[PDB]
């Protein structure tokens, strides 16, 4: 339009950057749900079956590697249905990817009525129990009632605790509409049982709502080798997990937390650790339950910070409170102050730059399950404070689920997209982007994104300083919510303001390996202009969750055209692995990254 003229003016791009749509040849398209920047500089894009029933039925599983410099894309053979998986970079630079989705069950019953899977428990070792069709289950907390359509046989408990018999049955609300939906797990009383039967028999269900498909986890785990460009099978997890968080501990092992299991129950706090040297998994000694994709970050004291951000599931009163988790002792200490604590599902979490400060920001979020509630708020916790607590930061304009959030090499945080309602319901994509500035605690609006991104989206900082945005899985295609949504297969590249100004500093000397506490030397003719150096861990982003990205400040010295940088000593700050190293000048303009390996 004229718009298009406005947003291409030198002054405009200099203050707001600019967006571009990339669309791939039809043959390379997929529903990208997970992405990660690899140490090769290319982006792993993982769809699995892509939340597509035909692909699940055909075992059609997709992965791409996309080269942002050349703009080329290739397919990668994908061994398991690796969407709704967990993932993080290993010390060797491989991406550990574990969990994912079992072949999906057909959705049954009336599309206008809340329902889903009820898992019936039988505590009686003496006898099985059959609940006939039309059995009513009522939530002990939520008070809502659902009815089975078919009989279910629930086998005897087995003695060992008795281990309860379990039987799965579809249940459905009596009347249509969202008034009769639930958003969290509850324990359901079975109406019309008396005595012993009532004592030994009960239901557990996750959300029983209108986006109805029932998903189960798988145990498979792989290392993605970015040099070979292949998935390498490693030992499977002990637990099947759909939506686990994988997060690096102090000793370099990977902790896997939560997820739904092979029958769709929340894994009840049975966490496990991958040792990259043995390529084997071990249960943790002690149990702690969280909802799915919990946002879990390694702190400099070796404990885990849980921000409260999560993708849902489980009860509303277990693992819903932000805090500090000592994995070895299992002590959990609440961090108070969170505003809109009822709107933490589908929020983003960022460890603010520089990571040395241990400040976490929680952005946006929505009510449990398919709630119409959404939060405009940011909330910041400083974990180095005497009494740590969340305090509100700058607000967004609109309540926003699913905001994308990426650390930039200038210490800004790009916060972009999202939607006002569940899965972009009511055509509620928010086509806005901001820079968050940590030092001022201010938001600055920048250019609007071109493509809406809600559920199943993400963003990835690239070595050249641009950012890639992917995904978006709207429930509906139309504002009226009458037709099924189509998965967004375009990506965008966002060029920030800092690339529309003066010449950027030059940098060469990579790739290099630099130990914690060690130093390395790089070349920059513009060394004298460098104000900061940042070692930035590449992102692995899914479901509004990225426990990989962090930006570590490096001390440096300039000596003519030579920059000597020093890596901090702590293994809890500087996780082993590969990092982008950016140098930024006093005008805030970053170099392109060189890659550095920390052993
Ligand atoms: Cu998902």
């Amino acid at each position: 339009k004229y718009h298009q003229y406005k947003i291409n003016q030198p002054e405009y791009k200099a203050a707001n950057g600019k967006w571009e749509i990339i669309e791939f040849p039809e043959k390379y398209r997929q529903n990208t749900i997970h992405a990660a920047l690899l140490r090769t500089g290319k982006v792993l894009m993982v769809a699995g079956s892509g939340n597509n029933q035909d692909n699940s039925d055909d075992k059609q599983y997709d992965t791409r590697i996309w080269d942002p410099v050349k703009g080329t894309i290739k397919k990668v053979p994908t061994p398991s249905d690796l969407f709704c998986t967990g993932h993080t970079q290993l010390a060797n630079g491989n991406l550990l990817i574990a969990g994912g989705t079992k072949r999906y069950e057909k959705l049954k019953g009336d599309v206008t009525k809340a329902g889903g899977l009820m898992v019936v428990h039988n505590e009686n070792p003496d006898k099985p129990i059959t609940l006939p069709a039309g059995t009513k289950f009522t939530g002990k907390e939520n008070g809502k009632t659902f009815v089975s359509k078919d009989p279910v046989l629930v086998p005897r408990a087995e003695k060992v605790r008795n281990d309860p018999g379990l039987g799965r049955i579809y249940v459905e609300a009596q009347k249509s509409g969202s008034a009769y939906e639930t958003g969290t797990e509850d324990n359901y009383r079975v109406q019309g049982l008396s005595g012993a039967d009532a004592r030994n028999t009960y239901g557990i269900a996750q959300k029983l709502a209108l986006d109805k498909k029932d998903f189960q986890g798988i145990r498979d785990a792989f290392e993605f080798d970015p040099v070979a460009e292949k998935y390498i099978k490693v030992d499977p997890m002990h637990e099947a997990r759909w939506y686990p968080t994988l997060t690096t501990l102090g000793d370099g092992k990977i902790l896997s937390v939560s997820g739904l299991d092979d029958i769709g129950q929340l894994v009840p706090g049975k966490n496990e650790v991958y040792d990259p040297k043995t390529k084997a998994w071990t249960y943790t000694d002690k149990v702690r339950q969280f909802p799915t994709y919990p946002a879990l970050f390694l702190m400099q004291n070796g404990k885990i910070f849980y921000s409260g951000a999560n993708a849902g599931y489980g009860p509303d009163d277990v693992g819903r409170t932000p805090g500090v988790w000592d994995v070895e002792t299992n002590k959990f200490t609440k961090v108070p102050g969170m505003s809109d604590a009822n709107m933490l599902e589908t929020a983003n979490t960022v460890l603010l730059p520089p990571a040395q400060d241990e400040k976490y920001m929680v952005i946006g979020g929505g009510g449990v399950g398919e709630s119409k509630l959404s939060s405009e708020k940011t909330r910041i916790a400083d974990l180095k404070a005497d009494d740590p607590k969340f305090v509100d930061g700058p607000s967004l304009e609109k309540g926003t689920r699913y905001p994308q959030a990426s650390i930039l090499p200038d210490d800004s945080v790009l916060v972009s997209g999202g939607s006002q309602d569940y899965r972009g319901r009511g055509d509620s994509n928010i086509l806005q982007a901001r820079l968050y500035h940590p030092d001022t605690n201010e938001f600055e609006r920048v250019a609007d994104p071109l493509v809406g991104r809600n559920y199943h989206s993400g963003s990835i900082l690239l070595p050249d300083g641009r950012l890639m945005f992917f995904g978006s899985d709207s429930l509906y295609a139309d504002k009226a919510n009458t037709k099924p949504g189509k998965f967004e297969q375009r990506i965008e590249i966002y060029t920030p303001p800092y690339l529309y100004r003066d010449s950027r500093p030059d940098l060469s000397g990579g790739p290099q390996t630099i130990a914690r506490g060690g130093s390395g030397t790089f070349t920059s003719r513009a060394a004298s202009t460098v104000k900061k150096v940042r070692l930035i861990r590449p992102s692995a982003s899914t479901h509004v969750t990225d426990v990989d990205q962090r930006s570590i400040a490096l001390d440096f010295k300039a000596d003519g055209d030579k920059l000597t940088v020093t890596v901090p000593s702590g293994k809890n700050l500087v996780q082993s692995g590969w990092y982008m190293m950016f140098v930024t000048d006093g005008e805030g303009t970053p170099s392109k990254a060189e890659w550095v390996r920390v052993p």
